[PDB]
């Protein structure tokens, strides 16, 4: 292990702040350690940010410009300058707190320059401020008073519906009351959402939304017009898929069929239309090794951020230097970048660790890889999961030392393929004699078995309907979850290809019902 001091030699990077924080956990950075620590942390966020301040609070902010107007309270706050009014004014729980003449006072004071905390006031004056808000057409106070509560629920009018997608705020509303099936009269309202006046993610949401009440074809024009907006080619094919399972029109079949997109949308399409297998790409490195250390995490951190900031010709040296045996990984990666995303490749690297596994659990091994760390051995999340399998350190702890029982185990051991895959294998083991589909063993791996057995254990989720499954593969209620899924679904039904274990993506549909 490296000392602070050490450590602090090091670039910034999510490899140095999870070395600082096993040091934080093994209670060995003292107060004094800890002074300057902030400026050497690359992400300050979560667990790291939570130990440090165990050991050094952090006070700030108030910009001092403001300061005053903190030592008011809601018992003193009309002694407060009108600037000082006005700040204090801009937290809704501020506002509840307020005596309700108090209330009318600073809304009058406000009704000329700044009408919108006039509204909020007399709102809060009232037995629902959101009822009231939404009868002035209020639509910053709508947003205000969702991110202060979500219980607040009411019929909305089409003209004020149409008005929510011009706000920042409509995106993660749509997609948080959709998804986590709360705000029904919020829910029922959005159906009256003009197609024009959306799109990307959030026509899609509105999509899902209206499937949910059973309008097919405003389903079908919110999907229409996010298939036309979506910047990414993969979020195009679903929506196109969409389309096409609601209208069927074969020219949308056909052009999600051709997608240069590899994705679960345009592999079902290529067998429903017999269309050949995808071409996947097959990278032999002749050279065997070079000098790198596919062992050290901060040697891939630097490299990685080579790679990311590289111009169109820095990738075309970096390529060349890492086209090796030894660095597959990094290949696979530089080309990714490299060849904008329009090639497939399906490394298969450190092979001899799986190769007695049957082929079907080495290709859900290899699917899961791929999609975690795309192969890179010292792979770290902002999490801090660790290597190509992406493994927590308490799983991993658990596993290597309560279960195998590996003499000298240490976490970082999840940085060697052998372990990863083992590792790996041992817990997919677990997951899928429990629930056996590999869509729902992704959905476990990501998000746990608990939120998936949640999931499955509902009414609504995963059983006979018209456009099931893939209706559930919508309403699966964490994105990241949601996302990964999809991804590594797809993976799977290619590297079963890659294998000669090919499996029809139909009989994976089928059998999720
Ligand atoms: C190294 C790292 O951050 N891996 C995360 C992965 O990232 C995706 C990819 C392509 C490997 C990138 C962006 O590195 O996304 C997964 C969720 O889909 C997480 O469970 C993984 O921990």
């Amino acid at each position: 292990q490296y000392s602070i001091e050490k450590l602090k030699k090091e670039e910034n990077s999510l490899a140095k702040d999870y070395y600082i924080y096993r040091l934080l956990e093994k209670n060995k950075i003292s107060k004094k350690d800890a002074q300057d620590l902030n400026s050497h942390i690359f992400r300050y966020i979560g667990k790291i940010k939570s130990e440090l301040e165990k050991i050094i609070p952090l006070k700030p902010y108030i910009n001092p410009k403001y300061a005053k107007c903190y030592t008011y309270t809601a018992n003193t706050i009309l002694d407060a300058n009108l600037t000082c009014q006005s700040v204090r004014l801009n937290s809704l729980v501020f506002i509840a707190s307020l005596n309700s003449k108090d209330r009318t006072t600073l809304a009058q004071t406000f009704k000329n320059q700044r009408p919108d905390l006039t509204n909020l006031l007399l709102a809060f004056n009232t037995s629902d401020p959101m009822s009231y808000i939404v009868q002035k057409e209020d639509i910053n106070g709508f947003f205000k008073l969702y991110n202060y509560s979500k219980k607040y629920d009411l019929d909305l009018n089409t003209s004020l519906v149409n008005k929510l997608p011009n706000h920042i705020g409509f995106k993660d509303f749509a997609q948080n009351i959709i998804i986590k099936k709360e705000n029904p009269k919020f829910r029922h309202s959005m159906l009256e959402i003009n197609p024009e006046n959306v799109s990307e993610d959030s026509a899609f949401y509105l999509g899902v939304n209206a499937l949910t009440y059973d309008k097919t074809e405003l389903a079908y024009d919110f999907f229409k017009k996010a298939a036309q907006s979506f910047k990414s080619q993969s979020n195009k094919d679903n929506a196109i898929f969409w389309m096409w399972l609601i209208k069927n029109n074969e020219e949308d079949l056909k052009t999600l069929s051709q997608s240069s997109s590899l994705n679960i949308y345009s592999l079902y399409a290529k067998e429903l239309t017999n269309t050949p297998f995808p071409k996947i790409e097959s990278l032999n490195p002749s050279k065997k090794k070079n000098n790198f250390n596919m062992q050290d995490p901060f040697a891939w951190q630097k490299i990685n951020k080579q790679i990311r900031d590289a111009n169109a010709s820095q990738l075309d040296v970096l390529a060349k230097e890492f086209d090796t045996q030894e660095t597959l990984p990094i290949y696979a990666y530089i080309l990714e970048r490299k060849n904008n995303f329009k090639k497939h490749y399906f490394i298969m690297p450190y092979y001899d660790n799986i190769k007695d596994y049957n082929k079907t659990r080495q290709a859900l091994i290899l699917a899961i890889a791929r999609q975690e760390s795309r192969f890179i051995p010292t792979a770290i999340s902002v999490s801090y999961a660790l290597g190509m399998m992406q493994f927590m350190p308490f799983l991993a702890n658990h596993i290597g030392e309560k279960e195998l029982k590996i003499p000298n185990f240490d976490q970082d051991f999840m940085f060697k393929p052998e372990i990863a895959y083992y590792f790996g294998n041992y817990h997919l083991n677990y997951l899928e004699s429990r629930l056996k589909s590999p869509l729902f063993v992704a959905y476990a791996y990501n998000g746990g078995i608990g939120f998936t057995n949640r999931m499955l254990a509902r009414n609504d989720m995963f059983k006979t309907g018209k456009f099931e499954p893939f209706l559930s593969m919508e309403l699966v209620p964490y994105q990241e979850s949601r996302i990964y899924g999809k991804k590594v679904l797809a993976n799977y039904i290619v590297y079963r290809h890659l294998l000669n274990d090919s499996i029809k993506i139909s009989d994976i549909f089928e059998n999720l019902i």
